[PDB]
């Protein structure tokens, strides 16, 4: 037998950073959790016990602390970079860092309409992440992704004209709920090393905040035709918008919401044109996914 | 043997409503799971086999969804009365029915700064609840509650002063992070019926924001002597501003951020004035619940 | 505002404990999440900051550590009730202490068909759990409960006989499947205090034992003409079976699964006596709840 | 812009099916849950609006029963087989197909010491899964394997001889709690089509009983240098009882039990030797990989 391939390191590494602003009194926090996984010279610790070349988990750990210490932890994608370069420079036998970063939100509070300075909510679920590839010779390449938001619209979606044979049963609609889980994801051209990343460290907040908006408005206004139509529309405009990404891809979830026919009880009528009681599907859903490049 | 107690129904019913405005075009959507429980003169369905003492599940199900179709289901607090009032009126043998709501977050977007007519977004976990007991004989007991409210402050928080012995090994803090999730509920004067619950229609949405803005307030802005004191605070004001609650519970955990001493790496200091970043712990928790009433 | 009720302390509290057997080798591993929450002359911490009144929730978390350390952990009741002994009994002010207990299944291995001294498998979610309130004054009321015990039967469960009326679409079958996870719980007679709990050490694992074999038992053998029908059986037999326990509480959902008409597809046959394939639903659910005591 | 890839489909269909033996009145059951995603001719589907190219979620839904109710559900890979298959020869337009199934335990109870007709237990969330990517022109890819298998040993674990620098804080250690949840995945060999699977029918449940088999004893039995080491002596112990495998991957957690230093209470001693209660850690938690080949 032989390694064709191995990784290792820390999951789950939950980590919180507060900004104190001196002048003002003002705070900002960030919390996040992390996971370096390691490549290199490493086969020997699961074929001959050599744990010599082991980098301990405990060490990534650490590491990860120190690293937010001294330095920023926003924009992820930057953060995500520094950490991955600090391994594969530290260490000679370690040839990749995989850095994955979850931000969770903390939204400052308006309090009388005025925002606080160091109070917080978590205005949802939805998390900004990061995937960082650091290799060594074959520079950082990134995918940023926004997850967990939740969308519905009561109106303005179709569903028709699809492939109808023995197997077939759904209606054709003119008009349906849509609702979806959105987890979009922007593939970076591939950057050199840490320093290139630098160079672009505006974008990576801008992205973020295009994709959203682009996500939010086209859902919001496309008389949809299907998830498929609307969700290549979302990454047209985002890679029109950011010349640096190379592909935008979707992963959306068709969570169906089912009509409710009442008629059996006195009459009712709710149904089409009358439907205001809907039945929320758990499972299944449909999933639909598309990578969007250029042409 | 002898039955003590029983009720039996349907849980986790998820329900969707949909209000469309024939004037505007303004859609507004409503997202709720349901459980209805059943007491009454059921016993010798568990002694004797005697189904003909059984609503079925399945019908407490259809009445739910026909129950959503005929009346509003907003606030809950209405909703639920009218649907445990139903079930103990249409039925000599049911004398209580136990309705538990749990009210989704559909907040309408807004897109390009104007408020969209179709499109919503669910922000935040955070849920809106009632348990509505209605009881023949004995009124509408309602209990309403928020809970998956996440807040943190990062600073103006203390703990100091508590009970030092032998097993005691917390160091004293005079600044430290305080995070929570926040289950609060306010509990009603008995109703005498349906009727009486309908006369305060208003105040259920009222209370309600009242609770939210009295919780969110007073966390930003109490230098905090404890999870204890601040909650208590929160509970006084939430009483003085509704004289038909009783009572105010509030279920809080302290979701602990740890210090992390990086003075054997380099001597960097992160601990006291110095300390930026913080190990959030997943368990355990510490839990601080009271129940405030008048005096 | 006065504080009606209050509690506070440590929740999530994750324990292991080893043992070791010098002469064999053998060791035994024991794993189990408590809560301890205390009442007492608290009031104070809440109305006036007056943080002397606390014993520090790390404090209590220290002590649930060291009470593992100088005693058994096993069985569950006997360590809760030790537990919350000691608080009761170190702090004049502290009245009452609330121990919850869910135990973790770690069941010894077998390798080439013989246990091996320490190697285990977690053999399921199912929990073993104790709800141990020790109350000044009041002596110790213990609930034991099994939780998480999952079970399907294919075949021999019936439902029909039910009231039907304008609410009623569900057909009576005479042939269903059955499939819940079981939450059963036995109260104990009151104890005086943590001596008479300790003379009645061996009746606790046994009890259990006699819940789960009674459980399953009942289950697999009752041909069932409900869930409440059922659930009572198994109620009235643990009763019979341990003079000690008071009352036995069931609560179980029914977890539907329904036919597939595949008719609508080359004519296929699979419901009533063809049925085959089904559609397991995760939501909603039937919820089934008794109380069962001694004539 | 242009489509680079896209697949679309049905998640989280669950699946039930019982067989019944008429000689003897003896019932199996069977339960799933199933992901079918396609590929082929459907970009215009995303790009024009055109939902001619699409197979609706629903049909899939509907397919997967169906081809449960005409063919056994076991072995998994066999099935999944069967099902992508059959999408990739029905539509002309669609050349792959995706099929992911979990498998849910179902064991049958043993009562009073004798194996039951027709009821089962749930003995743990351990899920047999297989991975079936049906490619026209490129045969049949499966990925078979265990997942959520949780296992603990007390001792025979060590961790010593790592790298150590100024980000290094652990101890090393020559006795350690180790504990994981298994995720092993054997590859095979590429089949041609179907035939070729159906003619490998038997080696599927033999080669997950090995892969279980040997990864409850290695795990059990070695003196373990590291979770990279055991886990190498697993893989390539299958590797060498199934030559149809071409990869062994397995992804193991390492979920840590810290010990507690007792010694600022009453001098109690509770590490090294004396080591008996611990505290397990949620999170973080080291994470180790490795896909091993054939030399
Ligand atoms: O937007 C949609 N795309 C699909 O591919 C699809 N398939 C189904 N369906 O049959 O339920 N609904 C759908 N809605
Ligand atoms: O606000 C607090 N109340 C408490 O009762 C408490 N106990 C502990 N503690 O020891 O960690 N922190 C606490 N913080
Ligand atoms: O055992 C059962 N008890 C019930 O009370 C019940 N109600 C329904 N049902 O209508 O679905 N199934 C049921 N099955
Ligand atoms: O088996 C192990 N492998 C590792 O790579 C490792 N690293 C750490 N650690 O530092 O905690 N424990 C470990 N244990
Ligand atoms: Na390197
Ligand atoms: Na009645
Ligand atoms: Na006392
Ligand atoms: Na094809």
């Amino acid at each position: 037998s032989a390694v064709k391939a191995a990784r290792y390191g820390k999951d789950n590494v939950r980590v919180y950073k507060v900004h104190k602003d001196e002048k003002t009194g003002v705070q900002t926090v960030y919390e996040m959790t992390v996971c370096v996984l390691l490549e290199g010279e490493i086969e020997t610790s699961y074929t001959k016990a050599d744990n010599s070349v082991i980098v301990a988990t405990d060490s990534i750990k650490n590491t990860i602390y120190i690293t937010a210490k001294q330095n920023p932890v926003t924009p992820p994608e930057l953060f995500g970079s520094i950490l991955g370069t600090h391994f594969i420079e530290k260490y000679n036998h370690i040839h990749a860092a995989h850095v994955n970063i979850v931000c969770h939100r903390w939204t400052r509070m308006d309090i009388d309409g005025k925002p606080h300075p160091h109070s917080f909510i978590r205005d949802s679920e939805e998390k900004r992440n990061v995937q960082v590839d650091v290799v060594e010779g074959k520079g950082i390449d990134i995918k940023s992704s926004l997850s967990g938001l939740t969308v519905l619209k009561s109106t303005n979606s179709q569903f028709w004209g699809f492939l109808r044979d023995e197997y077939t049963t759904l209606k054709e609609t003119w008009d349906r709920i849509l609702s979806t889980d959105v987890d979009a994801t922007w593939q970076w051209k591939n950057f050199s090393g840490l320093q290139e990343v630098r160079s672009h460290v505006p974008k990576f907040d801008a992205t973020w905040a295009t994709a959203r908006e682009v996500t939010l408005k086209t859902f919001a206004e496309d008389n949809s035709a299907s998830v498929q139509a609307t969700m290549y529309k979302m990454a047209e405009q985002i890679l029109a918008r950011q010349q640096l990404i190379e592909t935008v891809e979707y992963s959306l979830p068709n969570k169906h919401y089912f009509e409710i026919d009442l008629s059996w009880h006195k009459g009712l009528q709710n149904t089409g044109k009358n439907a205001e009681v809907f039945a929320p599907q758990s499972d299944p859903n449909g999933l639909i996914k598309c990578t969007v490049g250029r042409s």
